[PDB]
């Protein structure tokens, strides 16, 4: 009936993808062909947000392109901005819990629940859990960043997001960050933790895509990676084969 | 199987009532005849918790003469502050949305989900909204105080609490408040959020229950009201006895 409980009935026969497609790098019209490709390579959902704010009217063009050009669903996935479009399927209800301001903790999500309320969109509960580097969300974000190897601290806030309701934990290292959070911490937090953990930030290619998987993500979520559109099918499916390729228990 | 299911399937058929125990105000043993008087005049649980800080020995001790006085369940109403009985069969996992200081909303939270998760008390996720007057926990707690009459604000924070997972709502007005949240702002937040919505402070008489039974509280919270123990039994019937007579869509 929804994409929580589709993500739920998948996860139970393979790790899922995710491409994010930032709407300020390209046209909507690249964007959608990316989107395309990547739905070719076999990814689960199209995710659209970034760091980089913009105006409804662009969020609204590239989700429209994107839905107009693929059969896949679209998922909002605002980080630490109020973007909304109203023609997404569904956004990720972001609290960015180890922030030191509240307002990234409760603010915005309390200024924009009303107009979300108006929309048939689906809200999905996530824990927005920001490690080292961070890169530009840590920074815009206020994070107390979580050190990629203090397990312990991830552990912590994993199991209070739980405790909270949350339905979904990501574990963001920041876009463009040279490594994914630490194995280590994804095993020890996925090991006590009943909700799926999805890691993103750092994961470019298929063999780090392989270890975050392995070592305890549910989820993985990528950029289209490849410069080139004409070249984003052949390295989604490297990726995308080799996570779809781990038998779950 | 659980508490929370437990509540959900009651609301089916009638408003819920709950008594708070301070367990700094009387002695375990009180504590425990006013929670067997309870328990005659028709209570649905017991919360135990308050604004004065204790320790766990004091505590335990009035949890262990609780139950060991009642049949009925004891849910820890932690507030504020990261007081925990390994004793009670269920805690709220409350988040003060409202307050100007992460430690309220996230802090103390991630300070208590480990030690938490060791224990096999049950974890009640709880968006725990601070209203005029506030009281002592307004006032430790550092709330920006939603007005009673602020329905508006009342709507956005809830619709946020339910957007990030919370399972329960409870509008605070504080303990010993002169007058509950307002009337028109529970049926105001009612009409648009699809989880239950609990009520308390300022509630010490039948009328003042059925009126915010009436305008949409599902669960009324109040302490035993009679400064007497002889006398707890027939002031909470009269109350409870009212919003229970209220048929239930």
């Amino acid at each position: 009936m929804t994409i929580l409980k589709q993500m739920m009935r998948k996860l139970k026969n393979e790790k899922i993808h995710m491409t994010l497609i930032d709407p300020a790098a390209k046209s909507p019209d690249e964007s959608a062909k990316i989107a395309k490709e990547a739905e070719m390579a076999g990814t689960d959902f199209i995710m659209v947000g970034g760091s980089t704010d913009i105006d409804e009217r662009l969020m609204d063009q590239t989700v429209s392109a994107i839905k107009e050009n693929t059969n896949l669903k679209v998922i909002l996935f605002p980080g630490s901005s109020n973007m909304i479009s109203r023609h997404a399927d569904a956004i990720f209800f972001m609290s960015l819990l180890n922030s030191s301001d509240r307002e990234f903790i409760v603010g915005h999500q309390v200024k924009a629940s009303k107009f979300l309320s108006l929309l048939g969109i689906e809200k999905i509960p996530m824990a927005y859990l920001v490690f080292s580097p961070g890169m530009t969300v840590g920074r815009v974000g206020k994070a107390n960043l979580i050190d990629s190897f203090d397990r312990e601290t991830a552990l912590s806030y994993s199991l209070a997001a739980q405790y909270m309701g949350f339905k979904l934990i990501y574990f963001e290292a920041g876009s463009g960050a040279p490594r994914p959070v630490s194995e280590d911490t994804i095993s020890y937090v996925k090991s006590k933790i009943n909700i799926p953990l999805i890691v993103g930030g750092g994961i470019r290619d298929p063999e780090t895509a392989m270890r975050i998987a392995l070592a305890g993500a549910d989820m993985i979520v990528t950029g289209s990676i490849a410069e080139k559109s004409n070249n984003v099918y052949s390295v989604l499916r490297n990726i995308i084969g080799k996570i779809k390729s781990i038998e779950i228990k």
